[PDB]
């Protein structure tokens, strides 16, 4: 069996091994890749995303969200207090204010180690979820907002035809901003490549491993699991590594600089946050091996992960006795 400590990997594609993006996916896979919920391509030297960042300024992020932290450092909750709309240059600004910027420090573990110190005490506004891509047209190779989609790959694993679409999100980031723990939507795979700025560091439980990480969320967060049987779905629980390695939670760390991708597998749960201002671009993909994870994949009935409308159809092709139930949660 590849990699079986389940590290997270870091892969260099030549620009030849950059054509193809499923063949590289399923190449990274045939070494091990998935096992560790996480890895890290850096792009061949010749590729670029884009020409210049330099006219982004006007994007519009309409819903800002100012992450409201509750608990304890290494234990909390977020909620997202929506805020008034600002354009990407103002939120730059703010990232890079007196109240909001990152602090000084010696090093990236430096900057963790602050981070989960302190990041309770106070609330980052992050730009989520922005429907959009910053990939020019004409870059062929890796472009998200040119893959294949993942209705097409049921369709072509499955023969079914389902109605829905999948298209990529902006993130724009500032310090201590935050991604909770979570997997996928249905338990797909992300893509996430960091076009611009500061960092984004990652923490990831290996799939085979993920139950673990399930327990003992529901220790920690025990009325939001009994209020729900699936509320990591909700992404608002953080569980610190201290906490994880004090309870034996086996995880991974990596630091994604711009310039990077990332790739999130089936069922791996993750969590991170970015260090200062920057922009990030995701999208969720399916590849054949994800099938039985979608099949099997969890889902939030009480109402509160109101999810997309291309989900409908997952649920209902691939998880029709509880799709009733699920689109109760839904409407
Ligand atoms: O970058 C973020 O805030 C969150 N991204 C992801 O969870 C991802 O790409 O799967
Ligand atoms: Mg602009
Ligand atoms: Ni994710
Ligand atoms: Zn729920």
């Amino acid at each position: 069996a590849q990699n079986p400590n389940c590290n997270i990997m870091i892969f260099h594609p030549t620009k030849e091994e950059f054509n193809d993006f499923d063949k590289y996916i399923a190449y990274m896979e045939s070494q091990g890749a998935h096992r560790a919920g996480l890895a890290k391509i850096i792009p061949p030297k010749e590729w670029k995303a884009r020409e210049t960042y330099d006219n982004i300024s006007e994007i519009l992020i309409a819903t800002p969200l100012q992450q409201v932290a509750s608990g304890r450092a290494g234990v909390f909750t977020q909620y997202h207090k929506k805020k008034k709309a600002m354009t990407v240059g103002e939120y730059r600004h703010l990232a890079n204010s007196k109240k909001y910027q990152t602090p000084p420090h010696q090093n990236f573990e430096d900057l963790e180690r602050k981070y989960w110190k302190n990041r309770i005490y106070n609330s980052p506004i992050y730009g989520a979820d922005i429907s959009g891509s910053l990939f020019d047209e004409n870059t062929k190779q890796w472009n998200l907002g040119h893959l294949g989609t993942i209705q097409d790959l049921l369709e072509k694993e499955c023969g079914v035809v389902i109605e829905g679409v999948n298209t990529p999100y902006l993130y724009f980031g500032m310090w201590k901003t935050t991604f909770a723990w979570h997997t996928e939507d249905m338990d797909l795979y992300s893509i996430n490549y960091l076009h611009l700025g500061e960092p984004k560091t990652w923490y990831v439980v290996p799939p085979e491993h993920g139950q673990r990480l399930e327990r003992l969320a529901r220790e920690l967060f025990p009325g939001s699991s009994r209020g729900c049987g699936a509320f990591l779905r909700h992404k608002v629980a953080l569980i610190s590594p201290t906490v994880l390695k004090e309870n034996g939670i086996p995880f991974n760390r990596i630091t994604q600089e711009a310039g990077e991708f990332m790739v999130t597998f089936p069922y791996g749960y993750h969590a991170g946050f970015n260090h200062g201002f920057n922009c990030a671009e995701a999208i969720n993909f399916a590849t054949p091996r994800w099938i039985d994870y979608g099949k099997m994949a969890s889902q939030c009935s009480c109402g509160e992960a109101r999810v997309t409308f291309s989900m409908d159809a997952f649920v209902r092709i691939l998880q029709p006795e509880r799709y009733d139930l699920w689109k109760r949660g839904q409407d």
